[PDB]
């Protein structure tokens, strides 16, 4: 089984095995927190009872991530694969992943200003980022969503990655319906302007601070909500820049819509944008 990512083949001889004496598991997190010999690693871990077709998406995956090489998807330290169970080793972001850690973090009586709106600008400038590297690598994620982001770290410091790639993994060889565009379920076309609606509803989720989005709607009622022209309306307090970067990132014509070179450069405007970043968040109740 081959792998082609820009411009290189790929096989599971090019993945880096690393030998398992020198893996140490610490705790769960099938993902375990472990140490290899020290690097703190992530472990994602095949079950030992499985399938051919769970083994080889399992490889289809350590090749995958294996390839790309930017500081915002996540790394793949290695592989172990010549032991039982197998495993696939991870940078370990510490902050876990992100739709958890905006639920978690969000605002209240008791921690007010635990989060502002510049941090959840940096947020959506990282994962941008790593969207851009994506696009301009022609590789399409079709899945960019909050769940399948990771952070460095709970502090300010922290970094957001792309970190699960495991619809592609199925594309190469479960519709994320919410974060979808409407020639995805009319066309079944995808490009990379499949990812910029994605990335819109992302940054919705964002200043959500972590909500389902399309509140109170199906997957069906969606469906026939936004192929009709149906938009979600802003975030509670989102600053009318930041909505309007969603909405240009919702376009019904996928042409219409920007690709991540002109998000990530309208981002940092809002950055830039003392009225935008001096809007509050809703303290929660
Ligand atoms: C539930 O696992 C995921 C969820 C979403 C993703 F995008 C990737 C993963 C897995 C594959 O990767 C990691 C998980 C964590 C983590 C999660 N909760 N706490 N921690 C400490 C840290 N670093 C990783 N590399």
């Amino acid at each position: 089984p081959n792998y082609c990512f820009a411009g290189k083949t790929s096989s599971i001889s090019d993945l880096k095995e690393v030998p398992r004496k020198n893996i140490t598991l610490i705790r769960g997190l099938e993902v375990y927190e472990g140490q290899v010999s020290p690097l703190q690693v992530a472990v994602k871990t095949l079950p030992e009872v499985c399938s051919e077709q769970d083994e080889l998406d399992f490889l289809m995956e350590a090749l995958i991530i294996s390839k790309f090489n930017h500081q915002n998807i996540v790394r793949c330290i290695g592989v172990s694969l010549q032991s039982l169970p197998r495993f696939i080793l991870l940078e370990l972001m510490a902050g876990g992943d992100l739709k958890s850690f905006l639920r978690e973090t969000r605002p209240r009586p008791s921690q007010p200003s635990s989060l502002a709106m510049l941090d959840l600008l940096h947020v959506a400038r990282d994962i941008a980022c790593g969207c851009q590297y994506l696009e301009e690598n022609h590789f399409i994620h079709r899945d960019i969503a909050a769940r399948n982001c990771l952070l460095t770290c709970p502090g300010p410091g922290r970094v957001a990655k792309i970190g699960d790639f495991g619809m592609a993994r199925d594309i190469y060889r479960m519709l994320p319906v919410k974060w979808m565009p409407p020639e995805a379920f009319m066309e079944g076309i995808f490009t990379s302007k499949t990812d910029t609606w994605s990335f819109g509803v992302l940054l919705w989720e964002i200043f959500s601070l972590g909500y389902m989005p399309y509140p109170s709607k199906s997957n069906q009622e969606v469906l026939e909500f936004v192929t009709s022209g149906g938009r979600m309306d802003p975030p509670k307090n989102c600053p009318g820049p930041v909505y309007r970067i969603m909405t240009q990132c919702w376009q019904h014509q996928p042409e219409d819509r920007p690709n991540f070179a002109i998000i990530l450069e309208r981002i940092e405007y809002c950055t830039q944008d003392p009225d935008v970043i001096n809007t509050a968040l809703p303290i929660e109740y």
